[PDB]
């Protein structure tokens, strides 16, 4: 088999993967509060509802699928001189796809995979050793890579994408190992990080026709997270927002509000084509700020579904929403506003439900932020200011860029940065709640390190659900996935020795970079 084809499989398969992704719809974004109403999303995550078999959704596809693919393109090109720089992006692929792994369950099979865990501290330790190593092993006299949804065998962007790396998970070991971070940050500024959007990772995913059958099961050319958020059932289980991030832009006149978020009627859609949503947005919002004291926009709590804050649609005389209500009735004669409200509930937009959404893995506005909190953090002479400024400008560009949304304009800029909650403060341990909220937004779209970061961070501060659903395993916001229980009869000793390290184990026990 073609070493790039297998490249492009493990790249592929990070958002392309329906197996894979499903995880961060049941678990990922309720622990992130981005999204929560959905059944799936408040039954698994919401309730604190721990299920093997969905929790094992990464373990059960990463290793055979992605690390399988690298690992036997890494054996079949490690000798061939004309191969390097295939070789070397294979090396850099197998340690993000490691990352993602360890920052899932901690201890895991990665020496040999594809035998005890690899300890997490070891592993880290390693990514920066491994993505030094292997951005130095590319060479212009050698074979192209051939086939490379993420750079299309740019050799230089491959290099910025493993120091880029190095940078993450500087930030990341910031609490455990302070002076390691700080150093290894540093390192990776000097070799060259991301300059601007032009340098961002993201794979590039084919448009493909939304099915659930087994068939589509198979397939990884689409991009299959956003597939999820469409669902099988777009017109009765569809993307609602959480309260948290909601509100987040919404309270702050967030102009990302009216880009992310959208209130749609769903009734009349083509389930196949997604086509006939009628958007009530500007109307709803309209009609909301004309009106502060009326209940118009409803809001899911985090650990409630769609219907536990059953919503009530009290026309209001001369709104603007009244009067769009009125054009859908003229149109749709027994359509009852009323019947179903969970309209007034904000869902995604329809900018991040389409199949040739990329899967992002590092953007330029992350850098920006790194940069940002390692200034705070006294590391480096950069200017936490402009680096956090520049960071939100980019975030807000990478709407536009990738998902078509509308520019966010410099007028719309300007008055967002003059929020209060959002001009950058003057005490280090607020700056950096600004930095990570702002980082949380971005991560949306990215939801490994969107968990990743909140967790190592703390930063927005989520609290765990308070509703009258029953939490079914323990009270907090889980902080990793458990073992798949078959990995106790099957790597006995390694098993039992990964959960003696961590004490007291469960998804409450904090990976080892997660320092209380
Ligand atoms: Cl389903």
């Amino acid at each position: 088999v073609n070493p790039s084809s297998q490249l492009s499989y493990a790249e592929l398969q990070i958002y392309g993967d329906m197996n894979y992704v499903d995880v961060h719809r049941l678990y990922t974004y309720a622990f992130t509060q981005h999204l929560m109403g959905c059944w799936n999303t408040t039954n698994y995550g919401g309730q604190h509802r721990m299920d093997d078999n969905e929790m094992s959704r990464p373990w059960n596809n990463l290793y055979p699928g992605a690390m399988r693919n690298l690992t036997d393109a890494i054996e079949a090109t490690k000798d061939d001189g004309t191969q390097v720089n295939v070789y070397a992006a294979l090396r850099i692929f197998r340690v993000y796809v490691g990352a993602l792994l360890t920052d899932y369950y901690g201890d895991i099979p990665f020496t040999e995979a594809g035998p005890k865990y690899d300890k997490q501290e070891d592993l880290y330790r390693f990514f920066f050793s491994e993505l030094k190593e292997a951005a130095g092993l590319f060479d212009i006299n050698a074979k192209a890579i051939t086939s490379d949804p993420l750079f299309g065998g740019n050799i230089a962007e491959w290099i910025t994408f493993a120091n880029s790396l190095r940078l993450r998970y500087a930030m990341r070991l910031s609490d455990v190992l302070p002076d390691l971070a700080k150093t290894e940050f540093v390192a990776a500024l000097e070799d060259g990080v991301m300059v601007s959007g032009t340098d961002d990772a993201c794979i590039k995913h084919m448009n493909v026709s939304y099915s659930f059958g087994q068939e589509a099961y198979r397939d990884i050319r689409g991009n299959a997270m956003a597939k999820y958020f469409y669902g099988n059932d777009p017109a009765n289980n569809p993307s609602y927002l959480c309260q948290t991030f909601w509100e987040q832009l919404y309270k702050n006149n967030d102009p990302r509000t009216t880009r992310l978020c959208r209130f749609y009627i769903d009734d009349f859609m083509s389930i196949s084509t997604g086509d006939g949503r009628i958007d009530v947005t500007d109307a709803v919002l309209a009609t909301q700020a004309a009106n502060p004291s009326a209940d118009v926009i409803y809001m899911i709590a985090p650990g409630e579904f769609s219907w536990d804050n059953w919503p009530s649609y009290t026309d209001i005389l001369g709104s603007p929403l009244a009067t769009q209500i009125a054009e859908i009735q003229a149109a749709h004669p027994d359509y009852n506003p009323g019947s179903n409200p969970r309209w007034l509930m904000p869902k995604l937009a329809g900018n991040f439900l389409r199949s040739d959404n990329p899967g992002i893995l590092m953007t330029y506005a992350e850098v920006c932020f790194l940069r940002a909190e390692a200034a705070v953090l006294g590391w480096t002479a950069d200017n936490a200011k402009d680096f956090y400024e520049s960071g939100i400008r980019a975030a807000m560009d990478l709407l536009a860029t990738y998902y078509g949304c509308s520019v966010v304009t410099d007028a719309e800029f300007a008055a967002y940065i003059a929020e209060t909650s959002v001009a950058f403060g003057a005490v280090a341990e607020q700056q950096k709640s600004q930095i990570n909220t702002q980082a949380w937004i971005l991560h949306f779209h990215n939801p490994a390190e969107a968990w990743a970061n909140v967790r190592r961070a703390d930063y927005p501060k989520l609290q765990a659900p308070n509703t009258k659903n029953p939490l079914i395993d323990g009270a907090d916001i889980p902080v990793r996935l458990c073992y798949p229980i078959k990995e106790e009869t099957y790597s006995k000793d390694a098993y039992q020795e990964a959960k003696d390290r961590v004490g007291d184990y469960s998804w409450h026990a904090r990976l080892w970079w997660d320092v209380k």
